[PDB]
């Protein structure tokens, strides 16, 4: 039957079916996962993000993504990961569901526009610090990253950092992907781009990068594909060390072991002063804290790579250390199979339907 309640409205080439509440749709955002709007939610009295899904069932790699972001989202309750605020389908039934619309805060920016701004030393450590707390939740809870990027974390004027996604489950970071769009690789560890194994600490690699192009402001390894990416890394940070060879398929072995030898730079002369707030005793003394933390984390041997727990408690970060934010209680994640399923498409299609319905 028809529900009242529901208006489309076109922004750009697709449509957007929403609950009345939501007024004044603005595109703000595209990509691989769907169309993004701004809007003013009428019930709330607060703009809102609104996020469309289309079709979100009709391949597994699809489906995984969607149904474990709705899952997740609903589940984890922290300061830095962005919150749900409601979940919708225009359709009525499970045999004409297509489309899933994700409501979410509007944030005021997001981390490639924070970037922009100069940031002394507390501005930079407490969204250092925010980042690594919100790693830290999704750790607790199983969940690893594996691509951590800017674009894909937001700010609020009130300088609460929020994570927007949760990255890529257990797929291969180096197995085919159809896809249309572009897929930003500048922050991906070694480890993920050389199709190797991971732990928690994969995603400490992308933190460094973030926290290197806060301090340069330009993105530290810019590859404009696969090989220049690798290349970009050694030439700056050096060759490593045979042991970590060792680990490497034997095409991608040849490559690397072929390639120049690289000595890499210190980080003093990857990271200078001149780059820094260094005015004063405190900043000069905080640069040299800032490079300490970088060469802790952009490691290309994982092995030797500071873990999220030691980051928190490194003297540059630690200076906002709360409890409350650190050692939150982990999600409780109500599906204990979360990416560790193989279903059809109508199994996933209904999945997700229920995921939407809480049924
Ligand atoms: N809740 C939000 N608040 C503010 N801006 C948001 C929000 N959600 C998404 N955006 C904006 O949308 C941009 C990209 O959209 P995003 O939510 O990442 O999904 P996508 O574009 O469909 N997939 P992808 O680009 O691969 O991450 C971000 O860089 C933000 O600028
Ligand atoms: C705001 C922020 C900060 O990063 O602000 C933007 C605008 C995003 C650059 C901080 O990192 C902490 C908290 C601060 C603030 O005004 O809190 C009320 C200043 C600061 C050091
Ligand atoms: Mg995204």
């Amino acid at each position: 039957k028809r529900d009242n309640n529901f208006y489309s409205v076109e922004i750009g080439d697709s449509t957007f079916t929403v609950l009345k509440r939501y007024q004044n749709l603005k595109p703000i955002g595209s990509g691989a996962q769907g169309i993004v709007c701004a809007a003013y939610d009428a019930i709330l009295e607060r703009n809102v993000a609104i996020k469309k899904l289309s079709r979100p069932f009709q391949n597994q790699t699809h489906a995984k993504r969607a149904y474990r972001e709705l899952v997740l989202m609903k589940c984890v309750n922290h300061k830095n990961i962005i919150g749900l605020l409601n979940v919708f389908t225009p359709q009525k039934s499970l045999e004409e569901f297509q489309d899933v619309y994700i409501v979410m805060e509007l944030m005021d920016a997001n981390l490639c526009q924070v970037i922009q701004m100069e940031l002394d030393h507390e501005r930079m450590s407490y969204l250092l610090y925010q980042m690594l707390c919100g790693i830290k939740h999704l750790h607790s809870a199983g969940i690893i990253h594996r691509d951590l990027k800017p674009s894909n974390i937001v700010v609020k004027s009130d300088c609460t950092l929020k994570i927007l996604d949760f990255g890529l489950a257990r797929t291969a970071g180096t197995s085919f992907m159809m896809t249309p769009y572009v897929v930003t690789r500048y922050y991906r560890a070694p480890e993920v781009i050389l199709g190797m194994g991971y732990k928690e600490n994969v995603d400490i690699w992308s933190v460094g990068c973030i926290m290197g192009e806060m301090i340069k402001g330009g993105v530290l390894f810019p590859g404009t594909d696969h090989i220049d990416q690798w290349n970009k890394v050694i030439e700056q940070l050096g060759t490593p060390c045979p042991e970590f060879m060792k680990k490497l398929q034997p095409t991608v072995r040849t490559y690397v072991e072929n390639r120049p030898k690289y000595a890499g730079y210190s980080f003093e002369k990857l990271f200078p002063d001149v780059l820094f707030p260094a005015d004063s005793e405190h900043n000069k003394l905080k640069a040299s804290q800032a490079r300490d933390l970088l060469s802790k984390m952009l490691v290309i041997d994982a092995s030797k790579r500071i873990s999220v727990d030691e980051a928190l408690q490194h003297p540059y970060i630690n200076v906002w250390y709360d409890p409350s934010e650190a050692e939150a209680p982990p999600p409780k994640i109500p599906d204990k199979q979360l990416d560790e399923r193989e279903h059809t498409i109508e199994e996933w299609k209904e999945l997700i339907y229920k995921e939407v319905m809480d049924l």
